């Protein structure tokens, strides 16, 4: 089961899985679903990524995105060996959702190419979400004419999504990994309570995660080849950053580019070789955790039980367990 703020999430539970071979079949099954009681989707499609001969063709094309909107008690689970060239969106009054064992790569849509997106709106805010053992990848290439958006977000949430565990995911060859709060005006995101643990972040650029407002617990994650910035805490957000494994990373723990800074509680982090630091371009206030000193104590009890992997062992543990196709190993 899920550990952290997403604890108790069961999704569709023990319901007999509905086999869905395609993007369209998955959507149809969601559309037909009453909205509560339980739905389990077994995704069996095997997208061949070799069919994409030009990484820069993607941003120009419309997005392919499955929507779970105002529906609850849903499991989306990739079968072993399954692969998707479509993203997933959970929006509005939608609760108790599991997204697990999906391999999501090289999505169409550019700025609209969101891999896993959780979003509150005027109808409500998603809660009790478990994003677990997924593999998410794209390209670091900056395509001609695409602006800043050859691809979009990896594992994102905004507008007050709360009580979420993001665990054992593998995100690689990806520019913008994880958004948490979409802008400095996203004040509803003060309700965000997110646990990021045992994730593998490798050959990525930034937003690992980008946190605006709320509280987070970021523990037992492995960072390698993160080239712009790592954990970016902003807008009064506080992150408990515990027993992670950092190496070959620029600005691993920082606060930058918001009108107001965010804070961190640092304990037992493994700091390896290849740590670099930089000063952000602009006028806004910033902070770099150059000496790994805490800027705020985590203001409240987490309210859950968790087992920490010894920090030095995190690299090996995460490599062994993170991502899809790992039989959900922990």
């Amino acid at each position: 089961g899920p550990v952290g703020y997403g604890a108790g999430t069961t999704g569709g539970g023990n319901k007999v899985p509905v086999n869905v071979a395609t993007f369209e079949a998955m959507q149809s099954a969601i559309d037909s679903y009453s909205g509560s009681g339980g739905l389990v989707l077994n995704y069996t499609g095997k997208f061949d990524f070799g069919t994409i001969k030009d990484v820069c063709a993607q941003w120009k094309l419309p997005a392919k995105t499955v929507q779970i909107k105002n529906k609850s008690d849903v499991t989306i689970k990739g079968a072993n060996g399954s692969a998707a060239n479509f993203g997933i969106r959970v929006v509005g009054n939608a609760h108790n959702v599991i997204i697990q064992n999906m391999t999501i790569g090289l999505l169409q849509g550019g700025e609209d190419a969101d891999s896993i997106s959780l979003e509150g709106n005027s109808s409500g805010e998603p809660s009790k979400i478990w994003v677990d053992h997924n593999t998410v990848f794209a390209s670091l290439t900056k395509c001609s004419g695409a602006g800043d958006a050859s691809f979009d977000g990896g594992i994102d949430m905004k507008k007050g999504v709360h009580h979420v565990t993001v665990s054992y995911n593998y995100v690689y060859n990806y520019q913008k990994v994880a958004l948490n709060g979409y802008s400095d005006s996203d004040t509803k995101n003060s309700a965000a309570r997110t646990t990021y643990h045992h994730n593998r972040f490798e050959n990525v650029e930034s937003r690992v995660p980008l946190q605006r407002f709320g509280l987070s617990h970021i523990y037992n994650n492995y960072f390698n080849n993160v080239t712009t910035s790592g954990i970016n805490v902003r807008m009064g957000g506080i992150a408990k950053i515990e027993s992670n494994y950092f190496e070959n990373i620029k600005n691993p723990v920082t606060s930058r580019d918001s009108s107001e800074i965010g804070y961190w509680d640092l304990i037992n982090n493994y700091v390896g070789s290849g740590i670099t630091w930089g000063t952000p371009d602009g006028s806004k206030p910033y902070a770099n955790a150059t000496n790994w000193i805490s800027t705020k104590v985590f203001p409240e009890s987490l309210g859950y039980i968790y087992t920490v992997t010894p920090a030095a062992q995190v690299k090996a543990k995460v490599i062994a367990t993170a991502g899809a196709g790992k039989n959900l190993a922990e």
